[PDB]
Formats: C-alpha cells, structure tokens, sequence
C-alpha cells in the first residue's frame, strides 16, 4: 500500500516520460494495447515477463557473490517431485530414450567448504525432443526427467539422465512473434538443466546450468545466462551410446 | 522488424530493468505484479487500465493546441456504427424511463476561418447515470444505447437531446478499481462527460470530451483528462413543467 504508492507513481512518471520523449502516436499506442491483450489472451504473461525481466528480479532478491549463481525459476517448474535412490541414480525416462546419454557429478558445500548433508536437490529439463515434462500434448503429466536428489554424507552428488538441447519459445505465440518477427531475432534458449536446492538453516538456491559451445549462449531468449554457469563437456563414446559427463560444485546460503 | 520497435523496446527493457534494480523489486513483489497483470487481462480491463493511466499523455503529444477545439482522450468505450439520429428533436437512443435529467445540447462545427462544415458527422457517446456504457457492461445489452450520430444543418448548427451525464466511478471490484481505491487510497470517479468525435472530408478528425461547470470532480479526474476550454456552463430552464439542461459548444475543425 505505501510501497505500491511509491513504485506505482515512480513507474507512471517513467512510462509517461517514455511516451513524451518518443512522441508515441495513437496508432502506436493502440498497437501496444492490442499486443498486451494478445499476451493475456494466450497465457504468456509469466512466459513474457520471465523471458525479459526475471533474470533481473533474481539478481536483486537473492544476491550477486560467491553464492553459486541464481537463475530464473521458469514456467515448467516441478512441485512434489519424486525421491531417487536408484542404482547409478537415473532420472525417470521413457524407455529407448533418444538423445545423448549424460552424467552429472557434483557437490553441496558452503562458505567454509563443509558439506551440508541436510540438502535436497530438485532437477528438471527438456527432452532431446525439445519438450518439458507435465505440459505438452506429446507427454504424459507424469514425472519425467524431473526429481529430488539427496547428497551423500560426505557431500557429493551424482545423477544420470540424458543431454538436454536448446528449446525455442513458440515461433507463433505473441512472445515468439516479438522475438522472431517484430524484433527480428530468435526465440531459442541455450540447452540447460534446471536445479533447485533446499535445506534447514540455508537460503534456497534456484538456477540452471548450460553447456560449452552452446550456440545460443551469447543470445538467451530469457537472458538467464551467466559465465559461472556454463559447464565443461567431456565427450566419451561408451560405444553404441556416446556419453557426456559434467561436474558442478553448488555452494549455498547460510540463513 | 521495425527499428522503431527495435530501438524503443530495447530502451524500454533497459528502463524497466533499471527500475527493478533501483527499487529492489522482490520476487514476491514481481509475482504480485505478474498476477495483477493477469487479473487485468481477465477482467478484460486493459483498455480501461491503459487509457486511465496513460491516454492523457499520448493525447498531449499527438494533437496540438491552437484556435481549434481542444482534443481529449477517447477512452475505451467508443463503438463504431452508431445510428444516424434524425428527428424533430434528435435524441440518443435510450431505454424506456432512462434515469436522469433531460439535457439539450446545442452548438456548431466550423473551420479555423468561421465557415460552417456541413459535411461533419458528430458521434456522441456517454454512460448511463448508473455508471455503464453500452457494449461494455454485462448490465447493458449490446445495442446502441446513449450513442448516436448527429449532422449539422445547412448553416452549421448541431442539436441533440439526451439524459444528463453524471460522475462515473470505475468499478471498485475490478483490477483497475482496486489499484486506484484500495492500493493507492485514491478515488476512481471521472466527472460527467459527453464523448465526441467529429469527422469531415477535408478536415482532421477531432476526438474530445465535454465537461460540466461545477462538476464535483473537475479537479480530481481519476483519469486526468479534463481541460478548462472543455468545461461547459450549464443553464437550467423549465419548459412544460420540465427541468431541461442547456449546454452549448462551438466546435472548430482544422483543415486536412
Ligand atoms: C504501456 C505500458 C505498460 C504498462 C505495464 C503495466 C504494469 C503493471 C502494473 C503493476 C501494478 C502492481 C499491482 C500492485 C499489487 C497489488 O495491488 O496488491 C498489493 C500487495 C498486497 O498488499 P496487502 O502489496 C504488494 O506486495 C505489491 C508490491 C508491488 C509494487 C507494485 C508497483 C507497480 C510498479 C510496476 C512496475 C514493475 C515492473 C516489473
Ligand atoms: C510491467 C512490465 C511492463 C510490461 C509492458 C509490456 C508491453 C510491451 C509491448 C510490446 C510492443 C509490441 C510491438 C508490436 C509490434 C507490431 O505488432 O507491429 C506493428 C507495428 C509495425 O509496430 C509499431 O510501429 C508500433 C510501435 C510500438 C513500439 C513498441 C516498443 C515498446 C514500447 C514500450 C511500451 C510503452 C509505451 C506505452
Ligand atoms: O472515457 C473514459 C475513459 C476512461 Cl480511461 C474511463 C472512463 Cl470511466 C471513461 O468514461
Ligand atoms: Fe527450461
């Protein structure tokens, strides 16, 4: 209420000032209004807002230091994921899964460098097909390439899955329309894998990890890229199946 | 890809991002913002919302002051295709026993040089006293009520009749209403206004609004669309034991 008065008026002055400086004409104004009505008539608001701004909303709420870097949450988020204690600890995947086989390896330590046994690491990512879990007419609503993973008591974590590939935001919806058509660019996101991490007495982390030589690194449609988060790739041909091995050392909050 | 859009949008994103940073806009603040947006769309309230907070500004950069009638914001309640009012005393279509004081509006349309523009067509629209515009209220049918078109006579005079508008209040229940009332501790009343559009071959179309002298809300328009050259004196008159309100205004169009 007093906070919204502050921002709202500060916001207002700013847009008005934009209209005045750029002499926004009526047809223009009307084209914006129609456009916004679009975005809402589809369901792309969270899509649209997260794609341009949440990278910034994250660089403020969490912070910007040796905390291992934060990345956008993203509409695709998994709630109530399944616990995993598998043999080499695979993620749930439809049999004879296309895509490169992938192995992630890493840790959960803090400031000091001592493991935080009480951690819970939630992971999710798209198919090689370019479709996420739950929501796509081509996929069941059932937990696939999503899950919750506990670290070892020394800290270390590991899981198997498949190698994600760059997803493009629909070339056809208002957001894509903007990225592709009117702005004349691309709506591709670099191949990434999502991560959340919970604990007792630690601030939660939410982020992504990308890959080296990812074509859309230096042009993420959602601007969620940092340097600290681009992973080194180890190409190993366990023959028939070719493998991709990756490492990461997640550090955390501290309440 | 328009460079207009390219250059503008880019600056726009920089602006908004600096804003987030300058004001330490938090995740739960951001989620509230996003949620409010969604709610605005669902109330189908984007035109009401943008015109309210911004049309004034676009209007002020997109048509001049000078010796022609001042423009003012169109707002979200215009509809094309209102009927030609033809008649012994033209009257806006109205429901039976429509609440409110008979008003009679007189005036004319001329050019910046005094010539009557007999080719003008004047659209007029306003709300009901109950505070509703036809085509934009589930409480009114999608028919032309309090909307119509008037033409000048060979000599330039316009004349129509109608109920008298009264101050309108953007609905407190809706997203916009919440914003203004609850969140900003401000009201959401506009003052009584007649909406006008005049078009005519040869001339630049005029979209303006007319207000009433003494209106409780002149100095407090929620939408901030009032202009003094646009404030009509009202003249109370009795005819056949009838409290008519006279309101007169002389429009001047620009050439082109
Ligand atoms: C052509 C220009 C485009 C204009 C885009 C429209 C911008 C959206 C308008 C945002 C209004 C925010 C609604 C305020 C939320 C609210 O009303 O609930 C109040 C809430 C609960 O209190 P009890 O309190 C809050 O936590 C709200 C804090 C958020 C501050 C809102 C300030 C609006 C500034 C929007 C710019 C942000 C850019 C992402
Ligand atoms: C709370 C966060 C704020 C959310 C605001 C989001 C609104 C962004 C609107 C996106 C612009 C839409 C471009 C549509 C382009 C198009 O449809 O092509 C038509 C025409 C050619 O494009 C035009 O010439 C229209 C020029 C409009 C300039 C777009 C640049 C964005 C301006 C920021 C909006 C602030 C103005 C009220
Ligand atoms: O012409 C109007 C414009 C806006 Cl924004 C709001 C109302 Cl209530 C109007 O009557
Ligand atoms: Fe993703």
């Amino acid at each position: 209420n007093t906070r919204v008065i502050e921002l709202f008026d500060e916001f207002t002055d700013l847009i008005r000032d934009f209209i005045v400086r750029h002499e926004i004409t009526t047809p223009e104004y009307e084209t914006i209004m129609q456009y916004m009505i679009s975005v809402g008539e589809a369901g792309e608001w969270p899509l649209w807002l997260d794609a341009f701004f949440e990278t910034t909303v994250d660089s403020v709420s969490y912070g910007k230091g040796n905390w291992t870097s934060s990345a956008i949450q993203g509409p695709f988020f998994k709630e109530g994921a399944p616990l995993l204690t598998g043999k080499p600890a695979t993620l749930p995947m439809r049999a004879d899964e296309p895509g490169d086989r992938m192995r992630f390896t890493g840790s959960v330590r803090d400031t000091s460098g001592t493991p935080i046994t009480g951690a819970v690491i939630d992971v999710w990512h798209s198919t090689n097909d370019g479709n996420y879990s739950f929501f796509s007419p081509a996929l069941p609503d059932q937990y696939l390439l999503r899950g919750r993973v506990v670290p070892a008591e020394d800290g270390s974590i590991e899981f198997h899955s498949i190698r994600p590939v760059p997803y493009e935001i629909p070339k056809a919806g208002p957001t894509g329309q903007l990225m592709n058509s009117y702005l004349g660019r691309h709506s591709w996101r670099p191949a990434h894998i999502h991560i959340r991490i919970t604990a007792d007495g630690y601030r939660p982390l939410i982020t992504q990890l990308y890959f080296e030589g990812d074509p859309y690194l230096d042009s993420d449609s959602c601007s969620a890229v940092k340097s600290e988060l681009v992973l080194p790739v180890n190409k190993i041909d366990i023959d028939g199946e070719t493998w991709q091995l990756v490492d990461f050392n997640f550090i955390l909050q501290h309440n």
